[PDB]
């Protein structure tokens, strides 16, 4: 049908049909007679599975053949979301899968509906990870993910009587057929125990051992035949575990509960045990394979040369002490030496600066769990504490602020400052924020080893994130400047010579408004809510954060709703506002504004004056598959966090290249994003990180904002006195007393500035010719923001790996 | 190779060797350069499962169409053991797979070996269901076997120090390639809650949910096309479940463990919930389906016509009630109308008389976990008893006999006594037995309706138990009488010719001498232990039980060991003396016996003066895989429990079958293969049924056994003063203080007959030509204990159903 998604040959076609059949009658065992949609989607998967296994097989030998140095991406969280249509896009083999299933009676895209994300993430540091994967394989780079294989990944939100209720997401109900298991690489993981120290040096003794089982999913590059792999640990009991007989075979649970769920906080760190254990298992698990591999082609001299690992935050941070047990205890390399190796193998990034979210282990806790380790912690403190000393002779107080060990009623292990000290590299996500770690919370490593810290932007993937979820754009693009870009997002930059062309105008806005009234008859059949598609399209989706202020968004709805009440037979453009995401289960702040969201639009929906002009829907359940279908609808992308709390973000970019503008603060890569588009074309407002700094030292008094705008005190008064709750009148007391007394990201500070620069996106809205051209302007400019040219970049400057767009052979 | 396993034409060779390729590629993600010993396995199994597809579809549309009655068998064993070798014996495919695998490099028995067995069973009645779903398959039968798939099965046996150690049997660690889950037939199992009585009737309301998720395992009937299911249910949380956050999904294990483990009892009702929560479990998954399956062809009156329902001994007796609250509280069929449709659908098989196995709840377990089942139980009774009172008015004794009710401390429900009422048919499992049923136990019962009792005698498939584990004497046999009598095993008669004859003596002892060959180098192997091939193989071989009598043949061994050392120089018949099984964990006394015997053989084995004439060896971890090596090998089956104790037993059949004489007691089906072979031709001794009771009535005074007979005396001094246990002089002290004051068993009462009757076997065992003409006379006349007989019975006389031995197309 369309160009991008490749040819639909005769041969294909015959052959992808006989192995669809084949697959539901051998793999399945069903008939046409009695087979469900759901064994149409598996008997698919199965028949593009197999396009991919020679290619991975073939990969995999040539790496063991030319041996080259290998780039291990290690994180707690692969937000991979489906992969079905994913291969198909990367094999080029969607164009022929369509027609086959067409002849067949069947509609590839609803059976491409029944298929489960693989939700190992919580939101953008998950995401950023997959991305990463799927830019790794496309650059021919010999990379490998690990993580652990979680039973129940993120929960499914349901909302009831508006408020957030979990389930689990059992997403391997129904088998996955993306993975391989791998049991004959099974390995050991010891826990607890204590150390011993003979003559022979220390050994870890006594210990409980759990077992991790890998399974391998593979990962395509864009048309190269590359074939990459994802491998996650999933845990099991040795079988003499506690061995009266039946309760011992019961308590199998307890080992094999470490990979059964992901912790679901999004910039928060709860402290439990369990997730120490995660950590440790991954890490530990993760290293044996490593070296494992690194001896399969004494010599640890070589290891860098030949390894990399890439720590996702603080959270893998224990393969640092790890590595040094190994070499130390085990390899009995001398410190001085296995030091050197680590430091040269390990690199970390940062990916946020917020208090709540830093990683800081009780001590008791380590030495209950890991002593080795912490043993090991305690003696890299003391020598890096000897060179700080060294190099500030008399500074006291920055020995104290350096130490990995923070002192107070229970002494903690701060992971962050043991991941500087282990790594040859240290990375923020933006320029703003790797700035933020120089001049703030790494100022002092920063002074004593400045060479280490750099910046790598965030990026994402333009296969998934444009071709695969916005194909009439891609399309229309690819008309006028062929394919290349896919690969080569830089190109987009020739557009600009389309910018005044009356053609491509159109053009990119019939794509628009396709892909709304697409989305606006997806919310009447899933969920039964009608809106105006001729509506602008007002969307903030991201977890649901104090930082991310999606309360600021509430106020302007309020204020906007005000407005018409007000003045009910004036012209206001419309507008569709939708909001979406999860809360973590215990956030109960967050939680409220989940709540705050619906009830608002229980009023604004409801009230007939209104009529088609201003809607609010809450977005249930939001996900990589809800994204892919909401981001090519919108119009008008939200990314309003207080100027230096969002690291990066990455939601911010994939509206950015599927054809929405941008209302946003100058945090995170908002920054970098204006500047390529340059300034006017994007609607910037609010305070700048200086500004905010400014106010902190005055001292943010919200009564102030409350005592002098008078549209700000209405809302609050409406949302004190229950205009929002008529049954519960006191409901969002919470709510009005944070903001008004102890509100952290000063949202009454940027609401006036908010609320004026959303009535110049009403007025340009009001001009479809201005605004289209303004969105060319930024798909145009968004090349910088593909994931392949992060991932060049870490290669280049910190791996020091060439990447490659050779293809291997078919 | 030889005949029997068919043919291995060039054209099906080359198709199995490209399919056993591509699954090695396709399915494994292997190239022959990485590929394990278990990958080329499962790349076998694969090949071999891929033509039992299309039969296993077409067999079930078969059924669909003609809507024959459904035999639906309920267990809560299914002792399966392996699966390769059965299916390309059944489809004719073992010279072709064995050829294809030749020509690839590769040994088929070296792969063979690899596969786990399907433990999911005790011992006897486990695998008397594996061998009815093999004969149900093989006559042409619409039957089902409904079942538990646990996730561990019957414990792997370790011997340390010479005790048993039980470790997990992780079974399904690297997937089972047999098996298909089936999601989309996922049903749910309410437990808990409490019973309403409204206008419409009794509900059943606030219960807890677990859902049964099924998987469907193919059972291949003997080269005639058919492919039956069997069904096993795996237990899940529902996806609210419990629904902190983490917990609660960490707690989903709670439901789950009801298909964790199966309970290691043989012959002991140890009576805890989650046995109860198993069986059922089991019920009402299986029933729902039945029904389902029914109602996809309001009218109950043809219930019976289209369905049968066989009960596994009382394990699942649940079906009863759970039956009437289905067909009463949902159906709303009249609680009469309902009776007439259960009674006729249900029939129960009783496998054991031993008190200690009888299934009796506790009221107050039933009342908190099924009040309804309780409620419906209480009313079976009342109307049962009312019955009763009219038949024999004023036997008040008689009404609490019967009773469903046990009155005492804790009140109980007899589950036989719920399975008479409810059945058409109770029948036993070997004449003796279903004597006994009806002179004792259930004597009562048949007064009040002598129709309802009959007898099966047990059997063993052919196909397992001679073609598969002894493919030389099921050749030898086919040179003489052709291929026929495999599923028409009563053409073994024809044999009797031969009894004169030189060749077919002289080929069946020489078939025997390689099995012994055989099984002694797999002994060296994987035991490191060295036999005497030319030494009479002695073998008692099934569960660890007192009333088995192990103890009995450990007191043979001293005996024969003692003879030695006083008279050292005159010839004895050399024996190997091999003892397996497995032990209960709780069960003390038979983790003693297995101790008592590792002991004996310390001293027998390592005495110079014994040398090579008597060993004595614990065959460690005895399951059905190795049945299939050392039955074979056997020259002596020990068959030697107490009169009236052994309801039938199977693994005596399994001996006649391949050529080993019995000794044994006229106890379960022993008596029958007695009769069939003549007296004349088994070792036949000790007490019958009658002596028992005889001694019984005057008590059982074991002290008189020990003041007669000095050679007993002898080995009761040397067990009570630590010639077995130097180091531990007392260790044996219960097992000699059971003996002597106890012994519920009578071992003394049998010990002068079992031994003098043992010299008779050393006897015949010097007239190598006679002992065979012997065997021949055994292995002519084994045909009535083929598993295809008993099925015919159960088919004609209690399902109403015909047997067919016709082929579908192909
Ligand atoms: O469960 C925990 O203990 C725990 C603790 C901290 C956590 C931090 C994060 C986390 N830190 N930064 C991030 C996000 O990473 C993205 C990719 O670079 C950035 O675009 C985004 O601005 C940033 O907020 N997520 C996620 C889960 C966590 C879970
Ligand atoms: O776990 C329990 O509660 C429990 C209770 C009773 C049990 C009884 C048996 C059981 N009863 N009879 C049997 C065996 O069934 C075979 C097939 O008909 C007979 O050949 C054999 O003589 C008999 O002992 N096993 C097995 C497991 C049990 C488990
Ligand atoms: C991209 C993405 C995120 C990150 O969005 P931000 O606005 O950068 O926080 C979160 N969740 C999902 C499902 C995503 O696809
Ligand atoms: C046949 C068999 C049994 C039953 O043997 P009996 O001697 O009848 O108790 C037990 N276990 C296994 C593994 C079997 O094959």
């Amino acid at each position: 049908q369309i160009s991008v998604r490749g040819l639909a040959g005769v041969e294909n076609v015959t052959e992808l049909k006989k192995n669809f059949n084949r697959h539901l009658h051998f793999t399945l065992v069903k008939d046409r007679n009695v087979a469900t949609p759901r064994d149409y989607y598996f008997a698919l998967a199965h028949t593009v599975r197999d396009h991919l296994v020679g290619r991975w097989i073939r990969t995999q030998q040539h790496y063991y053949e030319k041996d080259p140095k290998r780039i291990y991406y290690l994180s707690l969280e692969f937000y991979m979301g489906r992969t079905l249509q994913n291969t198909m896009v990367n094999l080029a083999l969607e164009n022929a899968c369509d027609e086959a299933t067409y002849q067949l009676g069947l509609d590839m895209e609803e059976l491409e509906e029944i298929e489960e994300d693989a939700g190992l993430g919580n939101g953008g540091l998950g995401r950023l990870a997959a991305c990463f994967l799927d830019s790794m394989a496309t650059l021919g780079l010999a990379a490998y993910g690990y993580g652990i294989r979680y039973e129940f990944g993120i929960f499914n939100q349901k909302i009831c009587g508006g408020w957030q209720m979990e389930e689990a997401d059992d997403w391997l109900r129904y088998g996955n057929p993306w993975e391989k298991a791998r049991p004959e690489f099974t390995l050991p993981v010891h826990f607890y125990g204590r150390v011993e120290h003979t003559s022979q040096g220390a050994k870890w003794v006594d210990t409980q051992v759990v077992l991790a089982m890998p399974y391998d999913t593979p990962v395509p590059g864009y048309r190269n035949n590359v074939v990459n792999t994802m491998r996650l640990w999933s845990a099991k009991a040795p079988n003499d575990f506690n061995l009266g007989y039946i309760q011992a075979v019961l308590d199998r649970n307890l080992a094999e509960n470490i990979s059964r769920v992901l912790y679901p906080n999004d910039n928060f760190f709860e402290g439990k045990e369990l997730r120490l254990k995660q950590e440790y298992f991954v890490v530990a698990a993760t290293l044996q394979d490593i070296i494992r591999r690194f001896k399969s082609s004494t010599n640890f001299d070589a290891f860098p040369d030949k390894v990399a690992i890439q720590l996702n935050d603080t959270h893998p941070s224990l393969a640092i002490p790890e590595l040094m047990r190994v070499l130390v205890d085990l390899e009995r390399l001398d410190w001085d030496k296995a030091w050197e190796v680590t430091v040269k193998t390990c690199a970390y990034t940062n990916h946020t600066v917020l208090p709540e979210a830093l990683e800081r282990w009780p001590v008791h806790l380590l030495e209950t769990l890991l002593p080795r380790h912490l043993q090991i912690i305690y003696e890299i403190n003391q020598r890096f504490l000897n060179r700080v000393a060294a190099a500030f002779p008399g500074d006291v107080d920055r020995l104290r602020r350096m130490s990995l060990v923070e002192e107070g009623a229970v002494k903690r292990i701060n992971m962050a400052h043991l991941c500087i000290a282990g790594s040859h590299a240290v990375n923020g996500v933006a320029r703003i924020h790797s700035e933020i770690l120089k001049k703030t919370i790494f100022k002092d490593f920063y002074e004593l080893e400045p060479h280490k810290f750099q910046n790598k932007t965030n990026g994402i993937t333009p296969r998934r994130w444009l071709v695969l979820c916005n194909p009439g754009l891609a399309e229309i693009i690819a008309e006028r400047i062929g394919e290349e870009y896919i690969s080569d997002l830089d190109q987009l930059r020739k557009l600009l010579s389309y910018v005044d062309d009356e053609a491509f105008i159109r053009d990119v806005a019939k794509v628009k408004q396709e892909n709304k009234l697409k989305f606006a008859a997806y919310l009447e059949r899933e969920y039964k809510v009608h809106i105006n598609p001729n509506s602008l399209f007002d969307v903030q989706v991201k977890r649901i954060h104090e930082y991310k202020r999606q309360l600021l968004n509430c106020l302007h709805v309020i204020t906007l709703y005000n407005r018409i009440k007000k003045e009910p037979n004036k012209f206001v453009v419309p507008r569709t506002v939708m909001i979406g995401g999860k809360a973590a289960p215990g956030y109960h702040m967050a939680k409220m504004i989940i709540k705050l969201i619906t009830a608002i639009g229980d009023v604004v929906n409801h009230d007939p004056v209104v009529g088609d002009r201003l809607r609010v829907i809450f977005l249930e359940n939001y996900r990589v598959s809800l994204a892919e279908k909401v981001i090519p609808a919108a119009d008008l992308s939200e990314q309003i966090s207080t100027a230096g709390t969002e690291a990066s973000g990455t939601g911010n970019m994939k509206f950015m290249l599927n054809g929405a503008l941008t209302i946003g603060t100058m945090d995170g890569a908002n920054v970098e994003m204006a500047e390529e588009a340059g300034e006017e074309n994007f609607f910037i407002f609010g305070m700048r990180v200086e500004d905010v700094d400014r106010l902190d030292q005055r001292g943010y008094n919200a009564q102030e904002y409350y005592d002098r705008i008078p549209e700000l005190r209405q809302i609050i008064e409406q949302l004190s006195s229950g205009f929002f709750s008529p049954k519960q009148p006191d409901l969002f007391k919470d709510i009005v007393n944070m903001l008004m007394h102890h509100d952290r990201f000063k949202v009454f500070a940027d609401y006036e500035e908010y609320v004026k620069c959303q009535e110049r996106v009403s007025a340009l809205y009001k001009n479809p010719r201005e605004w289209t051209r303004m969105v060319i302007r930024n798909i145009a400019t968004s090349g910088k923001f593909s994931s392949d040219r992060t991932i060049a970049q870490y290669a280049r400057e910190i791996w020091g790996v060439e990447p490659s767009r050779q293809r291997l052979p078919a």
